[PDB]
């Protein structure tokens, strides 16, 4: 634990925790490829359980990065193609608005306005079918980006159909296990409930509620150690043995669309490095990250760029997460909290830390 | 070499040499990853110099597969992007018709009708510039594929621009050398002239003549063992130590475009395996291969497919070549002759051999 890293992390995080009134937090800095952990506060306030390197946190939409890589792995396996029509994998989706909507569009939120949330009324496979059949796009495919669980969520469910495996079974078998993420779950096992931190919203202990496509859009829970390992994997996919998984990670970091100084990947979002702090800090604010924005197509997509600031924010009703890394510097960071707080604060703290380490 | 291979090669190639009256020939069959060589006739009729594993043949447009991989390597290095306008690498190309024409278009013959040949009168950099500034499109970019030295030739020249290296130096240091192709040259040095075979056209001995963008479009000369090595590298790039070259080879085999049952890559052309022999055999006829055909964009490109028949025909006034391989079966073949005989005959022979072997 070099003092250099120790000081910047504590000087940055300590004030953050107090200002935002965060109950518990865990941080990992990947420096020169090695991980360094830090923890604060409580996982369970009621029974004074502290946050440890084994505490499980709800990742919220950071889960989308796993979904993007799983999809990319299915592509490398030749099971699917981003160029394939959404109907090729779900024939019963006969409504005319689907005609030219591809898996690429679903994966990158550019299908034409799929909604941020899948209605709570949707549950059955049938209910899900009606939802997408009755949906009316606002724009043509590939013209505008609208962040949505309905898009990437569907991408995830369809990308695994050729496998014959459940989305969960495919994730654990093709991503979790190969990478040694032995404490990363879509469904928390009874044996791990003791490590499952509680989330806090308005002082109440809460856990994410079940919902259609939850696993594919915001259902993963992990530890700071597994997330650090997840970061190292995305930092240097070349060190991964499973050929298709190595390839899947590279595809998830490719640049498919551009809006402003931001590039959309599969789950991951990227910006050229050196990046402008204000661009990423102010860009993370929901009011901006959730808005409808026209996109320019990158034809063909740009293969993962080493000199990039790769990241993803994530939240549930009671948790707030953030992951960011720079492949070219072999530097990265993970911040997990059992309190949902402003994205700008997360990104500012991460920037302050990584910029200080180079 | 196993009698299975010796048997099918001897019964297929020897009759071919007799029928086409080929002076000299070299064939290499890659079986289960290992190469086996066969040679016939003379490299130099007068002086009766035999064809050996050290004989250099002019590859013709098979050179385009090298240009494609060098281009792919430059992409992997982050020096260029296929999405970028052609004018970004050639600020001098200001004519309005070039707006919208990207490196991708140049590399895949989809620019809009760039001519098959660069006029013989065009020599200087000055001649080249006004030639391109004066070119007028037959179609809009990205709509029709017209095989041409003018397109891929310019792609090659611009692709190495960022490196500051010459095309020959870039190719030598980034492709030939890392793959141990120690007897492959763009410009044959004095010490290798005794191994440089003569081509034959109407009985007269001939060598390819100099021309604008020749190096980038049809200027490579190689031996049968170097080419077998080239096939092995393209068969399984995961065995290549140089990261960017490994990726560059995989990029050259990606499917950017589709016309009929064939897909256009960077230099390489591919078809799904199993393939209809009649398709590739008749499709090889220049009456077809040199004709414009509408293309369907593959958005985004499909990463190199293992179950593919990958190939490329090549010829000069005195030479005829052919290379083809099937990644999924670690099977491939190289055919070099110092006589330019019909493409369909080359492809039929090659299909007879590989189909008998797998
Ligand atoms: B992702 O973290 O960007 C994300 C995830 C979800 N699904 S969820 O069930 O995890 C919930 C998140 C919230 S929230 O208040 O953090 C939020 C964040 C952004 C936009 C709206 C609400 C409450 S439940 C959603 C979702 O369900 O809308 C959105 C984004
Ligand atoms: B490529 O082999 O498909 C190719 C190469 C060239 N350049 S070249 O200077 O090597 C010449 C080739 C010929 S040719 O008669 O073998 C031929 C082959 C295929 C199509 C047309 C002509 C004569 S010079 C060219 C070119 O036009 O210079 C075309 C294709």
């Amino acid at each position: 634990a070099p003092q250099q890293i120790n000081d910047i992390v504590h000087r940055t995080i300590t004030p953050l925790i107090e200002q935002q009134k965060i109950p518990g937090m865990a941080v990992a800095v990947i420096y020169q490829g090695k991980p360094y952990y830090f923890t604060w506060g409580y996982a369970d306030i009621a029974k004074k359980q502290p946050v440890t390197q084994q505490t499980l946190f709800e990742l919220g939409s950071v889960s989308k990065t796993f979904t993007g890589v799983l999809g990319g792995d299915a592509i490398a396996r030749g099971e699917i193609k981003l160029s394939d029509p959404t109907t090729k994998y779900w024939p019963e989706l006969t409504a005319k608005q689907w005609n030219g909507i591809t898996l690429l569009h679903l994966a990158t939120y550019t299908a034409g306005g799929l909604p941020l949330q899948v209605p709570d009324e949707v549950k059955s496979s049938s209910d899900l079918l009606r939802f997408y059949q009755n949906w009316q796009p606002a724009w043509a495919p590939g013209t505008q980006r609208l962040y949505a669980n309905s898009s990437i969520g569907l991408f995830g469910a369809l990308a695994v159909k050729p496998s014959g495996l459940s989305f969960e079974q495919a994730m654990q078998t093709r991503v979790f296990q190969p990478l040694k993420l032995n404490h990363t779950w879509i469904n928390v096992p009874p044996a791990e409930e003791k490590n499952y931190a509680w989330g806090y919203r308005e002082g109440k202990a809460v856990h994410v509620s079940p919902g259609a496509l939850d696993a594919e859009a915001y259902g993963v829970k992990s530890t700071i150690e597994d997330m650090a390992r997840w970061v190292q994997s995305n930092l240097k996919p070349l060190d991964i043995n499973e050929k298709t998984l190595q390839q899947g990670i590279q595809l998830a970091q490719s640049r498919y669309w551009q809006t402003g100084d931001m590039y959309q990947g599969l789950g991951w979002e990227m910006l050229d490095w050196p990046v402008n702090p204000d661009s990423i800090i102010n860009g993370s604010d929901n009011k901006i990250a959730l808005a409808a924005r026209p996109v320019k197509a990158i034809t063909p997509p740009t293969p993962a760029v080493r000199a990039s600031w790769v990241h993803k924010t994530g939240a549930t009703g009671g948790f707030g997460s953030y992951v960011a890394f720079i492949p070219e510097k072999e530097l990265g960071i993970v911040m997990l909290a059992n309190k949902n707080y402003p994205n700008p604060a997360r990104v500012d703290a991460a920037w302050q830390i990584l910029n200080a380490l180079q």
